[PDB]
């Protein structure tokens, strides 16, 4: 999985919030 | 990368936190 903001998009799961480099991202699948 | 409970697991570090179902997780790479 991997982080990307600000949205998962088609063909993935999201499944919550990366706190990540001082950063939120949306935590994906 | 992976969110896991309670720490991260062999071959992997931890690079920030995550936010999921009302918990925080590791989050591990």
């Amino acid at each position: 999985c991997y982080c990307r903001i600000p949205a998962c998009i088609a063909g993935e799961r999201r499944y919550x919030t990366c706190i990540y480099q001082g950063r939120l991202w949306a935590f994906c699948c």
